[PDB]
């Protein structure tokens, strides 16, 4: 109702798209289910059949009045266990707090961090702090939000120095029927991404990064076409002549398919195609 998400519009339709799904022939699995009682179950976790590799994770979390307290745990079985809680300032509206701890299983490496920022309806700016045994590092996120424009910037300070770490950058562009998200990756690395949208039932993506220092340039190129069911055809190509398909279909009332397949015409033909599932969605009435 007030403060939208303006981080979140940075580039998530582009990053979506751009980040093809890993088709290591293995099976992914995701169900995210929330009800307005406080209980809130998140389960992730995926599964190889080529290969013995799979590997499953619970989150626990919690949803107690709309806007106002907010927790999140994550634990895996066989992975790191830690828990986080996040709360909503009643009288400093706009006032987020949010406290994370890692727990290493039979290791006894605690890992505490906090994480302080406020949410403005013009803007969203949030800073949090990792704290490590070895060296902690801090990590910061700001993000601008304009009347039609868009910006966000998301930076790490190195605490063990007197520097920073890491530093990212994240440009938001909202059009009528046009959309475009940049992101560069430090210094060192600047990409940029283009979302068109034709008027027909067909969306078009562009997504590509270049390294600095060097004369290498990747871009990709996916679209999006819709059947008419809850079944949808998606379609990906890589600069290096990659040939890449993605089907988008729900199953169950509660479960969506999704397929993923890449070829590499540099040796699809006398190689083998790449073929990726993955199962996402949230449980509900
Ligand atoms: N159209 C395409 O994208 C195609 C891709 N491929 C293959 O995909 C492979 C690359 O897969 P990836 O490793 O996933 O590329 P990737 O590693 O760049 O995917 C991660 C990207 O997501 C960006 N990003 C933006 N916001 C993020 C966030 N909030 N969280 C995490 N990441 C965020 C990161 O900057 C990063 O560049 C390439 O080798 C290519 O051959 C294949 C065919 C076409």
């Amino acid at each position: 109702m007030a403060v939208p998400p303006t981080y979140a519009d940075l580039g998530k339709s582009a990053r979506d798209v751009f980040t093809k799904g890993y088709g290591f022939g293995l099976i992914k699995l995701d169900l995210k289910t929330k009800s307005e009682n406080g209980l809130e179950f998140t389960s992730s976790g995926s599964a190889n059949t080529e290969t013995t590799k799979v590997t499953g994770s619970l989150e626990t979390k919690y949803r107690w009045t709309e806007y106002g307290l907010t927790f999140t745990e994550k634990w895996n079985t066989d992975n790191t266990l830690g828990t986080e809680i996040t709360v909503e300032d009643q009288l400093a509206r706009g006032l987020k707090l949010t406290f994370d701890s890692s727990f290493s299983p039979n290791t006894g490496k605690k890992n505490a961090k906090i994480k302080t920022g406020y949410k403005r309806e013009h803007i969203n700016l949030g800073c949090d702090m990792d704290f490590d045994i070895a060296g902690p590092s801090i990590r910061g996120a700001l993000v601008l939000g304009y009347e039609g424009w868009l910006a966000g910037y998301q930076m790490n300070f190195e605490t063990a120095k007197s520097r920073v770490t890491q530093s990212n950058f994240a440009v938001g562009y909202k059009t009528d029927e046009f959309q475009l998200h940049t992101n560069v990756n430090d210094g060192t690395e600047f990409g940029g991404s283009i979302y068109q949208k034709v008027n027909k039932k067909l969306e078009t993506a562009v997504n590509l990064a270049w390294t600095a220092g060097n004369s290498n340039t990747r871009f990709g190129i996916a679209a999006k076409y819709q059947i008419d069911p809850d079944a949808c055809f998606s379609a990906k190509v890589n600069n290096s002549s990659l040939i890449g398909l993605g089907y988008t279909q729900t199953l169950k009332p509660g479960i969506k398919l999704t397929l993923s397949a890449l070829l590499d015409g540099k040796n699809v033909n006398a190689g083998g195609h790449k073929l990726g599932l993955g199962l996402e969605f949230q449980a509900l009435e």
